[PDB]
């Protein structure tokens, strides 16, 4: 009846179908405070839950934590207590030159370098959103003013070597890894982050509808340091957007 | 002004196009050119026919692909030396949802790579995806025409008979790695079989090509193996009826 | 009774239990004229089909296409027809250099660098001949006066990366296939092309008997460019070649 | 002096410090700091509580991780970065095999990786297995703690839910290369199933560190039984206590 | 020069090409005794090598040991002292009703179920023999009047559960190897042994020829035990053929 | 009352042996045994010598393996089937760290798998890891015989030659996987190069069965591919008198 880890019950989320799924426990109230009668429900290890209403309808923001594993027992959970939509909305390193920060990516297909992902499919698999929610994060990040790219994040296990940075404690990348950022940039990819593989994989296998939309906070290209009244204003646009995003999906 | 290698055209027989509808019958070629204004003729060879036409004053290339990733790699990228750069598909299918019916159309979200080609673009973790444009445009079109449409993921298999888990064959034989898998894309909400989606996706995704793939239903796998000749003319037409219109949407 | 792709009947192949495989469906007529009594069958997509006569018994001609998933239609038919034996006639890029353009070669193993072969066997599986067709396509290939090399061949999915070309759109190739021609050189394979691991794969492990002969047509290691006589002649003495192969495959 | 990026902590904050405690859960981390001398908090950001403290006169670093490879990755690289080389991970498992009760101790000898974080530290032939020194230790303070001590192999897996065959979810399902596979697992003598050791032992046997790896068994697959509120304190206690008497027998 | 894990030179070769291979030390003497001037050279570990002479040219014997790493080691070595020919004679366990006991088999291509094959050419490449080996094996094979079979053979790392033997220890097979024995039934693989996957490899990767003949032992689909005459005959007959194969080999 | 197929022995003849020494080279096996009481030859065939002799009283077997995983795979096996549950494998290595000498001794606490046998018995993610009473017996072996001992990852190949990227060889090749391994196997940590581990521990460790590994280094990598038969022979005597001691406390 209670589930898990997450702490909450089917009635403690009022007949919420759609959930917006921030990485960081931080973020969730700030996002539940941008909607309607927002309620904190629970907070274990990095799952912090509030409730929320938009439009009249009740929509649930779960925190994840870092990573595949965290967030694949946060989703499994709101979805036995009726979840079927997932909005996450999260940061990201772009690997492209023409990405600023400021703007914001919506995933339309994650590079699965993760685990998570293989305990959901095998590898052939395409970890790819639902239509309609990247459809609806295209809308209201373009809405929202922000300049929106659509297209491939690379999402990797590690922030470290899987990201192909070498400062680091050994300074080492494994064979695996070498070469690989430039070999992302190539094909197109725009951007690193650590959790889609896992989402858009385990949602597309499922029955579950979910998408993914980043603002960028740095670029791994400009070796320049952003504005700080840009990194506020684009993590507070992120969530007007997702918000937003989740406005459309309800109808 | 040298004929690209496998195609036989030129950049100047191209009239200027930047976008070509594949699909992957050869006799297919004439007919979508046909709807559209001033149909040529370009070459024949192998199973590569080679159309120009024009959509809104635009010229728009039509050429074959063949059946399979190898043979619509070769297509691709000659036409992209040419300097095409958006790639429209439209094939036939076979359903693995039950509900999905004979001449309705998929437009494909991602494909599962159970092709050869496609790891000689990129690696397996690489996404089968589409353009989004063009699949935004493929869904426009197909829901405008008043068509039945789905969209989701596809089952892109190097093999029309054991990659498809049929067992109507000479040897009845699936090798381990197929068996019990139509089912298990069934229950991982897969909608459909077919043979290139997976490498044109990933080549052109990670090449800097804009590609989709829309197909029209010519059997239920949940029902038997071997289409039905009867509706696949009607299914046809209405595949390259909305193809053509997506090719509109992608203009300009 | 008619086969989906190929449009025949068992009937229609009035008892042959040997096919000649070329690639293109316009050298299905060229090879069928060598023989007794050719007789068009039918023609779908990139699949021409002939009948003809040699010794007295029943040949078909087919053409595969480009490819393995092409090719395994076509042979998943014509065995479903009653043919048994597969006798494929292409041609070849040698990249040894003691090779020459008018030179032949019989495969004896294939490097899988296809996906076809994978629905039929495991990896592990041994792409290889029928070691009666490898031996009948050896002595015909010699007693058209070539020189005739026997070894192994590798077999892609594609004519550009695959066979590590640099020369196309991108002008990228995967990290699997860098520097992979001088890899197979170093390990003494012949030469490249595109159907035969599947072939070959499918049929020695589903009751048939294949073979693979080609006639070198460029060699990628030499800066010469072959003149037309010498392909004409090439190309003509494949044919030749293959026909009294199955001539002596059928007694 | 950088403060690193996700743990908010300078080199100096941890005055010396060599050594970690690494328990998955940020609650966990005060209750272990407390176990020693002068606990101090250090910061809290995301997944991430670090405490520092004195044992037998040296300092000594508890971290918590979050659950799973990848945030656990995160920690220990940072930790390194800092001047951490030896790591003891104290966390909750679930015992697999009949003979292994609940409230019993399990010292891994090595992990199943089952994992993806892992592959970005080494190729999956390299295996899973703990510094000799740590796994020592941890046998002797879990063996005078007077539990009973079983030293093995533990599986470690990307998910709570398919990689450790529980069927009991949204959709009943698992995908095949998991089904099955937990009682593969008892056939090969595998203990236990948890989350993050084969990402933490194989990333600091290939990278110059000591890690191991001490769980208290918190419930048992194979018995219907629930254990009892008593018994799970009594558990969670002495496992805290062991980790600290490992930490002494470690510190030089 | 003395290589360290066979004890011999160059010299101590007197110019032989072309060395037997067979597995058990013990057949080594058996195999040079058929020979002219049969001459022990050295016995160190599973590694018995002797010299002889046919038909005026020298010829080593070497045993190889059970499975490929011991036998990688003895190729290597032989190779580095001029050996360029490799002539397998094994024992072999069949997997086909239509194959008895006493039969030979000439291995056309193996299905690798090793490891030391991956140490010489990836998975993809087919460890397949020299044409010529397997031409000169068929023929002495056939000569001798025995039956025999051209096929694909399955070489495993292990005897027990890569042959899918359940009559063990634990009664236990890994998912890999569950049904593979049916599997390679219906694949048409004729035949268990050890060994030629990694032979064949290396010497295709590595320019060196090899092929593999063997007498059939066992059957596994039969339950009548052989008697004692047919396997001393199969032995015998074995080391006859692969003698005459060598020959054929020389001129 | 079975005779197991390869070994040539029967229960009875063991004695009740229920331990078993397993070298590499069958001339080993009576040098082993002499440093035992009441030794006895039971058997020899192909690379499999097998002799019985007591231990404080209690039964012992050993019993050469030959070169690789293979053939130790199928001694392993038939010793099993007659008993034995604790497997000693003594042998020698090629150390890949600068510092470690020839003549020191190595106790592997994981190998990295490259092998084949081992993938018979466990998929790759399952670690080849000794059980810890063995590692800690001969550990303690080994330093009271006054050798300098290393505790370590090991990396097991299934060939002496390319697989350890030597390249004084026919060829001088060494395939992609193995290039550039040593180095990336240095790095991360490992000590040293063998071929039978990989095989023997994983076996082991998913069958229910005591395995470890101790090894006498006779080479290092880092001036000299080739080794020698004279620096065996004193490597080989503290060797074997290393294995006995340890056989010894795991009787106790
Ligand atoms: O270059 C970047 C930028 C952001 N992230 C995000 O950073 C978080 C960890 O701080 C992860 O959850 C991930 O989504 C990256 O991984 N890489
Ligand atoms: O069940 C079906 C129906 C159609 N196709 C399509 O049919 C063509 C061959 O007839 C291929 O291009 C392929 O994409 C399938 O693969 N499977
Ligand atoms: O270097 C060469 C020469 C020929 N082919 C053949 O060329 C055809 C495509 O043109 C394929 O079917 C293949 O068999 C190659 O792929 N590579
Ligand atoms: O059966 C069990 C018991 C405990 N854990 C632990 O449970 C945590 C999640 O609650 C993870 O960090 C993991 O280490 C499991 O995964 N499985
Ligand atoms: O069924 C059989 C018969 C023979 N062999 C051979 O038996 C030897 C081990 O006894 C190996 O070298 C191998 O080649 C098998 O492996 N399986
Ligand atoms: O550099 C070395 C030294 C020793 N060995 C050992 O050498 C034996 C073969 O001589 C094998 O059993 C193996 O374990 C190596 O593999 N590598
Ligand atoms: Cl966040
Ligand atoms: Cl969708
Ligand atoms: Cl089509
Ligand atoms: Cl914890
Ligand atoms: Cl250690
Ligand atoms: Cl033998
Ligand atoms: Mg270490
Ligand atoms: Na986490
Ligand atoms: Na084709
Ligand atoms: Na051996």
């Amino acid at each position: 009846k209670t589930v898990f880890h997450l702490g909450v019950t089917e009635a403690d989320l009022n007949g919420a179908t759609l959930a917006i799924i921030p990485g960081d426990p931080a973020r969730v109230q700030k996002i539940a405070e941008l909607m309607d009668n927002p309620v904190f429900l629970a907070s274990h290890r990095e799952y912090t839950v509030y409730r929320a209403e938009l439009d009249g309808q009740s929509v649930v923001v779960c925190s994840t934590g870092i990573g595949g594993p965290s967030t694949s027992i946060a989703v499994e959970e709101l979805a036995q207590l009726g979840v079927r939509t997932f909005l996450r909305v999260g940061t990201t390193g772009a690997i492209q030159p023409h990405v600023n920060v400021g703007d914001m990516i919506v995933t339309t297909g994650s590079v699965r370098l993760d685990g998570a992902s293989l305990h959901f499919a095998p590898m052939e698999f395409p970890a790819v959103p639902d239509f309609d929610v990247a459809t609806a994060m295209k809308a209201a990040a373009q809405e929202s003013g922000a300049t929106v790219h659509m297209g491939v994040t690379a999402s990797s296990d590690t922030f470290y070597p899987g990201q192909e940075r070498y400062d680091t404690f050994t300074g080492r990348v494994v064979r695996r890894f070498q070469g690989s950022m430039k070999e992302w940039q190539d094909m197109g990819v725009l951007n690193f982050e650590m959790e889609s593989a896992t989402l858009l994989t385990m949602c597309a296998s499922s029955g579950l509808k979910a998408g993914c939309v980043a603002g960028v906070i740095i670029n791994r290209t400009q070796k320049e340091i952003p504005d700080h009244a840009t990194l506020k204003e684009t993590e507070a646009r992120s969530i007007k957007v997702v918000v937003e995003a989740a406005r459309k999906m309800l109808k």
